[PDB]
């Protein structure tokens, strides 16, 4: 599998560029594994242009300067309002695979959400993060014994929260996975024990069908009980699910579409986040995925609930292109890029992100 | 006529892309006889695009394992929500014609619709059917007595239900066969008796011209009077019509299109079923049709009101592209497709469909 | 300018591929003439897409057979309800100019409608038309003996009506006829008295013809030729108060094809605003954008009485003369007909009682 | 830096057609960073399919003839209800730069707003002027001594309002610039004294970031004291800001998103007008722009509570194609375009403009 291997720092005029920028560099399989989503990708262009239907407002004289983008989630301390989402097999996108992007998401001054597909070990990806904040995402056995070891590693490797991702319980109908007979080119170390051997030669398909289909609440109860970490429940597009993890002693909501890589022909991301955010109530706070592209997205998240998003494709574009460096480019063009909304919008800080009116607009994408 | 012959199994990625595969082995005219519609097509866009005006949930923690796609409708067990639509001619798609057909759906396990302007006879679907159940399709003689010996022989033949298609009085304005000056290559041995002559050669409009124009509501009576089986009414797009037909003795609602090809500038089906399943409520079962090409279809027609759906156009291209084995391909894919949806959705039976939340898309198609 | 001449009968599967194939047959700069609107033409596309707005329902074991199109409008009997609008200058669409319009109109059994900005005499129409009824559409000229002139000569002729054309006081802003410099390459014999327009721009004709027209111009037209007057143009519903109010018989819902203002609402949407004001205390014509049987159903459930035929006519006049124009026709009242059978309808009243499905996703559904 | 520098009257057919045409005879950096906009330019295309949102009705028999376009606002008599807007370097588009501009408004007869990053001094611009009305617009300078200055030096000149621009605190996310490394090919010599250098070499984004950022409602307030002159407030979009305008002592709002260049992923301006109108309650003055290309336009904006609009790109790119004659011509079509607009929808005078109903379109543009 040759995923590119050169380090260096890119310039990010905006992260829609990434995208083919990284195509000429990564192989076929792996990048449209990448890239693609369920269906014909309709639910991944929703989550597109549904940052259209509430458009920001300039607003003057209001007496702002150097905005600062720095907030706290659980008690860390982050450089802004978004994190790295859970990604599998980063391998895919280069050699330096998790280890690069965790050096990025390190020095950048954020977290890293570690996926149980990863392709590097709990040891590999520790040398890149060199102490830096991780959240561990796990995709759950069937067998018991097998959750408390992965979670037990995972809290041993320094985790400070765990996120239960619910929302893959079998595979979406990928379509250019299935037309290029996309299988792993690389083992998943973490998740091994339950496969049937490894998880190279694979399909995703297979793999998730190892995982835990019958998830139900308790096992959010169960895996708050036994990792004694704060939990995230992940892929949540329908308020009673906000309702029904809080109430099995969910610790915060991550609201997601899994990057419309799961159910076709359902809504945007974005536009299924107040509905939750009003269910939600402030009981725990919400990280906000699927989608997130410029940083008027981060700022419309967290004016229509969310207290901070979740970072994903363009980040590992950037990867591609240019390892840990190119990684951090990604971030650092997010950071930037929200300071300027900031500026622009009347926003001093972060909480006064989340406080800005939004413009309804019902005309939608064509306008 | 050059019908394709081969017989196999076929992949299904999606249903969409067998249209331009059947394109390119069956004879130009047939073909465009199958995928036209009328007018410029608009109809038939939008009943492809309402699918998007209702949007699907994903659901999380549900506890649900190994979904169940069997129902039950007027007491036959099958084994998926959908069964097989009316449609004439299939020795248009394939040399092994309704018999091809029926074979595939009896091999599946649900319900074939015979239409009266099939190329077979009622043997020779039989032969392929080897048992299965079967509900006929009448388009009305203008002759009484016509009528009752095609109602005789469909009973006879085992026919547990009757459809009266009452949206085809006349034809649709369908360009593509107009442009193409189609006219059917072999003969429709049911109808036969009111033609004057044979359908071969003759247009589809002067089919049309030769059956009932001036069906009122005392048809129904009168056939479900005479056949003594349940019937449902085929097409309905208006309320009132459901009304109507229930007042006149009909045992089911068949709410339809007829696939955008009758008539034009008229409403997406989908968007038409709420209102007749609010007015029908729950006094007979509804089929549902006209664009259904994926299982989160299926799903959405069933949260909207149906019962079951019916399928056409996608079983038709797999019969052309692999006979009975080509559309048994294409049954089998809708019920996977639907397996997904149901896991992904929180769906353990097909009756938790009919309960499912959808979320409003006032943006439409461009979002 | 060299128009086609061939006469003949034409298939007709659909009005819209009729634009293209006119297009090969007449000059460049006329044939853009015909099919051109102001600006970037938003506004025509607004009249086409419009139908998409209101959708037809089908509907089933209606016990209708052989509907009848045929209806009534200030005592004409006519076959279909629509009738042919008033469009100038038909010899840039084929030689045989506006008498073989007349004569394919005739022969059908309908109305026609006689520009003032016509080409052709009134005497070389009447031979076309061979017995049939007219109603004549008045461009007005600034000068009150010149009106009453062309309006006796339009009563002397035989016109039964008089149309008012109000909404062209100056031209639109015409993008293609600016870019290909389009100017008349003939005479329009009616109103030259005014100006002759061989070699004048069209925002020079209506430049002569009069920009101050008023309610009392409405008064005196109803006055001087004591017969029922149509105030065309309308597309807002205080106009057809102030018309009624001044003595017209007639609304004429229109945007002149979409060859006047711009960036204006799509001709359909502006109707049941005005059908529901004018309360039907006078007939509604409707026109700017029929193209189907569909549209014909869609503006009478709207509110209109009969619709007015422009563009495609014309277009299947340069393709087949008086034969090509009566395909067109004889198309719009098969389609109509299916329409009706498949709607439920079995005569031109019951169309205009049907229920419509309001589709508020527009055109890209 | 190859400015044109042909000197002709053009046949201005439409607005939009001279864009292109300007490109063939602009540098190409120039060029773009005078017909560019933030981002993908999602918000620019909003600003202009605002338009169609709501649209004019024609009326009929309305005792019209030979429309007045004239008007006036803050005691100036000016020949049609627009004016010419606060545009940076003319220089980019030809050599006769701010002087060309100058004259052709000042001999059209309306009002023209001076920028504050103009690449020629007050005397050259007032040598086109030739005693013609001028409002100037100030980019504040973080020095307050500097801003009296500059603010005497426009009093000075002739300057009969301020115009504070607001929206600019730092730069939009111009993309086409940055791709082209866009800086200014020669100085600005009003602004010099607070760049202290030239701005020749300089980004905007650091011209922007010398200017001041953290204007405050006391800006206004020490502006209009200092000056003793009528200041607009340009670049408001929020209702509030023009309620916080005129409480700081504002004697007119301008309604404005700088024509796209700043704030991506927010309204077309149109659509912000009428809400700022509302609130505004005819307090003071109101001049709109960000999209204005048609007669159509100035019409729809007055009856929407604009009293004039101010005209920037189609006018800058006629000073390309013929220096000062061009720009006239352009200023010379407005005026005709609205006289057609006016005569059809049966406004005799610009008073009447503002009175008139809208279609109210909520099928948007693709209707
Ligand atoms: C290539 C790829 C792999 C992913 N793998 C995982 C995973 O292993 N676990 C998980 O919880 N989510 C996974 N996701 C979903 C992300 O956590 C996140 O929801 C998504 O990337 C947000 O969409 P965006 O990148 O389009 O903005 C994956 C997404 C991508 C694109
Ligand atoms: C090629 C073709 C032939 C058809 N023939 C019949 C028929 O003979 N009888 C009938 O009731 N409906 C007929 N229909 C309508 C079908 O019953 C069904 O309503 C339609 O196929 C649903 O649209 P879809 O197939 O695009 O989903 C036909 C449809 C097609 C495409
Ligand atoms: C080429 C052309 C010439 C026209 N000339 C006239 C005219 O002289 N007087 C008039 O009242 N309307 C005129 N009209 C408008 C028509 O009466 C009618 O309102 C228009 O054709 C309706 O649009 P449609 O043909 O696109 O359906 C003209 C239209 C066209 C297309
Ligand atoms: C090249 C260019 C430069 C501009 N420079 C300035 C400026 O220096 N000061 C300012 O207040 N506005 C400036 N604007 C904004 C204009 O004042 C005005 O808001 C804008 O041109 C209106 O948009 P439109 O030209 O697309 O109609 C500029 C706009 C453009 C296109």
């Amino acid at each position: 599998y040759n995923a590119p291997s050169e380090i260096k720092y890119i310039d990010v005029v905006n992260t829609y560029d990434l995208e083919e920028e990284a195509s000429k560099v990564v192989p076929h399989g792996g990048f449209n594994y990448i890239a693609g989503a369920s269906g014909d990708e309709w639910t991944k262009r929703a989550n597109d242009r549904a940052w259209k239907h509430k458009l920001l407002y300039p607003r003057l004289a209001q007496d702002v300067e150097a905005p600062d983008t720095s907030t706290e989630i659980l008690g860390h301390k982050i450089k802004a309002p978004f994190i790295m989402a859970p990604i599998a097999a980063h391998g895919l996108a280069h050699a330096t695979k998790e280890a690069g992007t965790a050096r990025a998401v390190s020095e950048f001054g954020t977290i890293m959400s570690i996926s149980a597909y990863s392709g590097a070990t709990f040891e590999e990806i520790s040398e890149g993060l060199n102490g830096g904040p991780r959240w561990f995402q796990i995709y759950m056995a069937k067998d018991d014994q097998q959750n408390r070891d992965i979670l037990d590693e995972a809290k041993g490797d320094g985790a400070t929260a765990i996120i239960l991702t619910a929302d893959s319980t079998v595979s979406g109908n990928r379509d250019r996975d299935v037309k290029n007979k996309f299988v792993f080119p690389f083992g998943m170390p973490i998740v091994q024990r339950y496969l049937r051997g490894t998880a190279e030669g694979m399909s995703l398909n297979n793999i998730y069908g190892a995982s835990k289909q019958k998830i139900s609440p308790r096992d959010i109860e169960e895996i708050a009980a036994h990792s004694g970490l704060p939990v995230f429940v992940k892929g949540i597009q329908h308020p009673e699910d906000a309702d029904m993890a809080i109430k099995a002693g969910a610790s915060g909501i991550w609201v997601s579409n899994h990057g419309a890589r799961q159910l076709y022909e359902a809504p945007g991301s974005f536009d299924t986040l107040p509905a939750i955010a009003e269910r939600v109530n402030k009981r725990v706070p919400i990280v906000f995925d699927s989608g997130v592209r410029r940083g008027e997205h981060v700022a419309k998240a967290l004016a229509s609930g969310a207290d901070v998003v979740a970072l994903g494709r363009p980040v590992l574009f950037g990867l591609a292109l240019g390892g840990w460096q190119g990684a951090y480019s990604v971030l650092d063009y997010f950071q930037k890029d929200l300071t300027r909304v900031m500026q622009l919008t009347g926003s001093q800080n972060v909480e006064d992100l989340k406080g800005l009116d939004l413009f309804d607009n019902p005309y939608g994408y064509e306008y």
